[PDB]
C-alpha cells in the first residue's frame, strides 16, 4: 500500500506509529475531495487542512518559520510568520485560485469564538496548480468545502493521493497530490518526533529518483499528461528562527527526489513547533506579563531534527506518487505510477530490499 | 486651501508632479469603491482600493517591483513571486484585513474572460489595514461587485484621500487616517523620472505625529480619541527587480519622519514598482520565446535622488492622508478629523512658519 | 564637553540611562584607539573601536542578536551566523573599509590563548565606514596592536564621542562625524529594560540634516564643506534572536529622522544584541550537553516601548556624534565641526527652543 | 583520474571542454598550497582565488546573488552583494581564521590600479574550517600567499583535492577540498555554461551519495578522523535577483550527495554572471549616463541553468572526494575515498557501469 510497505526504505532513521505528520501529538488533518465529469467544466480539485494543536490553534500559538525555494507560488499569512514566528490558525492547502476563498472562510471560523477579543484572523493558505485536470478558472472551493474538511479534521492515518487539496494534482508526470510521512528521534537524541504534509505537484519524469535510485531514467516510455508546497511538524521546543532552519531542510528532502530546478514550480516550505505551549494569544489592549519562559532545543541537538525532516519530506512525497492513481479529465490522461511499475523500475537500476 | 501643500505646508525639498499623486507616473491609475452603512455593531465602514500599473492590462504588460516589510503584522496575497522574480502582473488592491482573500480571488477571477486558452495561474496584490474600531471586521461585508465598482472607476488625474475606498474606516495618529498620496518629479539632469506613492495609513499614536518635521503631536494630545500602513511606490524609471526592493524600503525613510515604525501591532508592508520597462514578456507557460530580453537599468549614481524622491513622496502621502480625513462616529467610538486650521494652529506653536 | 541634551535639546520623549550611552546596559564596555598623525598625504586619521557584550568573555556568554541592513554598501564579518543561529560570541569592532580583515583576524588571534583545545571557529563582528577623505586609508595603517590598544581600553562608564576610534576620520551631513552614543531606560511597569546605541556616523548631506526633528540643515547650507553609518543597539531585555532582528530595523527609524536612508553610497549596518538572556551555551563542537535550554522571551505586548526607546537612542546617538565633532583639515580637505553655539541658532531660526 | 573519466556519470547534462569554472570564458583560478609538518603547528592550509574576468574584475563588475542554506561560516564582502548584486573583485576560499589577512590582502593589491579612484574594496572571501588536520590558530596563510595565488590564476583544467583552500580539508570523513564541475547548455537552450567550483568539509560517513547510489551506506567500516562554499558561475546574461535564484541551486546538487543537514555546517552559496558586461564600475562622484542597457535571461530559459547549476555542484562534490587522498597531520588521519573502493562501493549497493 505505501512505499515502506513495499520494502522501499526512505533515508535511515525510524517512523513513528501513523508514519504521518499526525504522528506529532495534538496534530489533526482533514480532507475534502471534489470529484464532479462536467466536461470543461469538470472539478478535480480540493482543501486540505491541518490543526496545529488539538484544540484551537488562536488559544495555543505555535513557533513557526517559512522558507521558499522559489516562490512562484500564492499564499497568505506568511508575514506575521516571518516576523514573529507564530502559527495562530490552522493551514490549509487548496488550487491556485481559490486561496482567497478558503482563507476568508477560516476567517469567518473564528468569528463566534472570538468573545470580543482585539485581534485580525491571519490564516495560513497555500496551493499548487492543477489547471490540467481541474476547472482552475471555476473557483469550485466553498466555505462549505472548507467546514467540510475542518470537520473532518482528525489524528491518526491521513489518506494520500488524490485526495483534499491534491485531489487533482500531478508529480513527475505521473499522478501527484497529497503525502505524508514522520521520524522519531532516539532517547539520547531528545525523543522529538518530525513529521511532514506535502501537496506535491512539481517536476519531470526523467528527473524522479526514489530512495536516491534514479528510477525516472527507465520510466520514460510511460505516457504523460504533458509545485510543492510543504509542513514541516515537531514536538522539539523550537523558537521561531529555529523552526526557519527546520523548513529550508524541505529543499534538501525535494532535492533528493529530483525537484527544485524549475522555474515554474511554486516551492514553498512551513514549519512550526508543538513543544512550547502556553504562548501568550493576540489581543490588542490587554496586556500580560512583561516576559514568558520558553524552551530551546541546543544547536548541537538541532542537526537529528534537520536529517528527520529532510527524510520525512523525501518520503512524504514518494508516498503521494504510491498512493496516486489514473486520472482522466478535461482531455487529459495521467497515470499513478504503479506500485508494482515502481518496484520493477527500482530493480532495474540495482536497487533491492534489504541490502 | 484642502490638501497640505495647499495650506503653505512644504513636506521635503523635491518637487511635486502636476496631480501630486501616484497618478503623475504616465499610465497608473487608482479606484475607490466606498462603503458606508449605519447598523449599529454591524455597521459598515470600509470598501477596496485598486491601483493600475498600466494604462491597459496588467497581465499583458508586467512591471518590475519589489517588496520590503518593515512590521510584517499584517496579510498580503500575491507577494511571493514579488519576491522571486520581481514581476506585478495584476492590479495591486486595499481592503480591510478580513476581506482580503474575497478580494484577491474576485481579482483572479477578473482576469478569466481574457485568459483565452494562456496557460498561467493568476496571482494578485492585496494587502490590507485593519478598520475593526469603525467597521464590522467580522462582518466580511466586502464583495465581488464592489472590487468590480473600484476598478471601473479607476482613473488618471487627482486621488481621492482620507475615509474613502480602503481607507473608509481607518484611523492615523488618533485621527482619521486612510488614503493618502503624492508624488516627485526629478530634473532632467537626474533622469527626469517621476516617484510616486499611495498609502493606506492606519498607524500611529497621538504624541508621535510629526509633520515636516515639528513635533505637532506633542501640542495635540489635549483632541479627543477613539482609544498598520500599506505604501506602494511607483515610479517611471526602468528600475530592475532589486532596485525596486531598494526602493520599497525608502517608504520605512517616509513613515519614519511622520512617527511611525515603532509599533509592534503595526502591519507595516511596502511594495515598489516601475513602469520604465515596458516590453517584458507576458506569463504564458508551455510557449517558449527569445532566449533573452534586452531591458533598462538605472545606474546606481542615479538611484539616490529615487531614493529621496520616494521617501519625500510616502512622507507627504502620509500627511495628505491626514489632512484629508474628515470626522466619523461609528460603532460606539468617535475619531476627529485633525483639522486643516487646527494643523496650522499647531504647527505655529512649535515654531513653524510658511 | 557638552552633548546634546546638555543644551537643552531633547530627543523623543524617553528618558535616559546614567551616562546616556550604551554603556548603560549593564554588563557592555567601550574601547577606543585613536590614531591622529599628521603627514600630508599620508596622514593617518582612523582607528578601532571596540564593543563588549559582556562584562567577561564575549565567547562564554553568547548573546541572541539579529542585524538588519538599510543599504548594504558596506562590508562586515561575523553576520552570517547571526543572521542563522542570532549568536553573538565575540567582541565587536568598528574601523576603517580597507582595516577590516586585520582588525577581524587580529580579534581571532586574542581568543587564542583562552581556547584550551575546545573546538570551535572563531567568528568576530567586524563593521566599517569610509575615511578616505581625511584618512590614508589606502596605507591601512590599523594593526593587532591597535586592536589590543581597544580592547585593553574597554570599560563601562562614559564613552568617548566623536572623532575618536573608528570615528576618528569620519564626516557625517558634511560635518566632522565620527561615535556617538545614547540610551533610554524604560519605566518599571514596561519591564524596566535599558536600550542604548552607538553608532559610527559617516553619512548624509547637508541639507538634509534635522535635529528634533527641526531643519537646521537647510539653513546651514553656507558652511563650507569637505566635498555609511554603523549602528549597534544593546539590550538588557530578554530578546530571542528573531526579536533582534525586529529592534535592530528601529536603527533605520531613528536614522530616518536626523535625515539618513536615502543615499546608494551609504553602507547602512545594524546590528542589536541583548543580554537579557545570560545562560547560553557557549560553541564546542563535538562535546554535547543537555537537549534543551530554558530562556526568557519578552512578550509582543512589551515589544513595542523597546522599538521606540531603540529609534530614540539611535537618533540621539547620532546628534551626540555631530555635537562632540570640532574642526579637522587633514591630506588637503578640511571639515568643520557642527557647532554648539551655530546649532543653538540654525535651531531657534527655524523654531526650536529650549 | 576524475568522476566521469571513472564511467560514473553525475546527472542528465554535458560537460564543458574542461568540465571546470573555467569552462566559463575568461574565468581563472588559482591555488597556493601550504604544506608542512611540525608536530601541532603544522601547516595544512591555502588559498584558492577566482577571477571572474580575464581582466581586472573592477573594471568590468559582473552580476552575482548569495543564498546561504546554513550560516555557520564567515565571509568578506556578501552585504553588497546582497544590496546591489555587483562583484567587483576576485573571490577567495581560505580557513576561517585566515580570512582577514586575505581579504585585506585583496584589498591591497588593488592599490597601485586605483589610481585616484574613488571607492572602497569590499573584497568576497568566504571559508571552511581545517582545525583537525591544520594549525589554525596559527594563522599561518598571509599576503605573500594570495599574491601566489592570483599570479597563478589562469583558465583550463583545476586541480581538485587537497589544494589551496581545500588542503586541510575533510569530506564524509574522507579528505576532502577542492572540487569543480561544468554543464553546457543546447544551442536550443541558450547554448550557455555553468560551472561550479566548491570547497567540500562537510557531512557524516553514512550520508555520502554518488549519482544516487548510497554508497556511504556500505563504506562506514573505513577508519575516520573523527562546511562547504560554492561559487557558480554562468556565461548567461543573469541580473541580480536571477543570480540570487541560480546560486540557491547549489542547496539542491549538495542534498544529492548527502549534505544540508548539519548546524554545524557553514553552506554558504555565491553564483556570479558573464553575460552582461561594460556595467559601470565604481567610482564615487563620477558620474555617468542614467541608464545602462542590459540583458535578461527569459525565465523560460532559466530552468536549464537551474538544473545545470545543481549537476555541476554536485558533480564538482564528487569530484573533490575522488581526488583526494590520504593525510596524517596533528594527531589525526583521514583516508581519500579512493577511487577503487568507490566503484567497489557502487557495484556493492546495484550500480553498473554504461549506463
Ligand atoms: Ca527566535
Ligand atoms: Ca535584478
Amino acid at each position: 500500500m505505501r512505499t515502506r510497505d513495499l520494502g522501499i526504505r526512505i533515508g535511515l532513521g525510524t517512523p513513528g506509529r501513523f508514519n504521518a505528520i499526525t504522528d506529532v501529538p495534538g496534530v489533526r488533518v482533514g480532507h475534502c475531495t471534489l470529484n464532479e465529469e462536467n466536461g470543461d467544466a469538470s472539478i478535480r480539485t480540493g482543501v486540505t487542512v491541518i490543526e496545529p494543536r488539538a484544540g484551537a490553534a488562536h488559544d495555543s500559538p505555535c513557533f513557526a518559520g517559512v522558507h521558499v525555494l522559489n516562490g512562484n507560488g500564492d499564499a497568505t499569512g506568511l508575514e506575521w510568520i516571518r516576523e514573529a514566528g507564530l502559527l495562530t490558525t490552522p493551514i490549509a492547502y487548496t488550487n491556485t485560485h481559490s486561496v482567497g476563498a478558503v482563507r476568508d472562510a477560516l476567517v469567518a471560523n473564528e468569528r463566534e469564538a472570538a468573545a470580543g477579543r482585539v485581534y485580525w484572523c491571519m490564516p495560513v493558505v497555500m496551493e499548487t496548480y492543477d489547471g490540467l485536470l481541474n476547472d482552475i478558472w471555476g473557483q469550485h472551493v466553498s466555505a462549505a468545502h472548507v467546514q467540510r474538511a475542518l470537520a473532518a479534521a482528525q489524528t491518526g492515518p491521513v489518506a494520500e493521493g488524490g485526495v483534499g487539496g491534491g485531489t487533482g494534482m500531478i508529480c513527475h508526470e505521473f499522478k501527484g497530490g497529497i503525502g505524508t510521512a514522520s521520524r522519531v528521534l532516539a532517547a539520547d537524541a531528545g525523543g522529538w518526533t518530525v513529521g511532514a504534509l506535502v501537496q506535491a505537484n512539481y517536476g519531470v519524469r526523467e528527473m524522479l529518483r526514489v530512495a536516491g535510485y534514479p528510477v525516472g531514467e527507465v520510466l520514460r516510455h510511460v505516457p504523460s499528461p504533458f509545485s510543492i508546497v510543504v509542513t514541516i511538524a515537531t514536538d522539539a521546543p523550537l523558537l521561531p528562527h529555529q523552526c526557519t532552519r527546520l523548513a529550508q531542510r524541505a529543499s534538501v528532502g525535494l532535492a533528493r527526489v529530483g525537484g527544485g530546478t524549475e522555474d515554474s514550480s511554486g516551492d514553498i516550505f512551513l514549519a512550526f513547533a508543538t513543544g512550547n505551549d502556553g504562548l501568550p494569544a493576540a489581543n490588542y489592549g490587554s496586556k500580560g506579563a512583561p516576559t514568558t519562559g520558553v524552551k530551546m532545543v541546543n544547536n548541537d541537538h538541532i542537526s537529528a531534527l534537520f536529517v528527520a525532516a529532510a527524510e520525512a519530506v523525501e518520503e512524504a512525497i514518494v508516498n503521494a506518487l504510491v498512493a496516486g492513481g489514473d486520472v482522466e479529465s478535461r482531455g487529459a490522461r495521467v497515470e499513478g505510477l504503479g506500485q508494482a511499475r515502481l518496484l520493477d523500475a527500482l530493480r532495474e537500476v540495482g536497487w533491492r530490499p534489504g541490502r
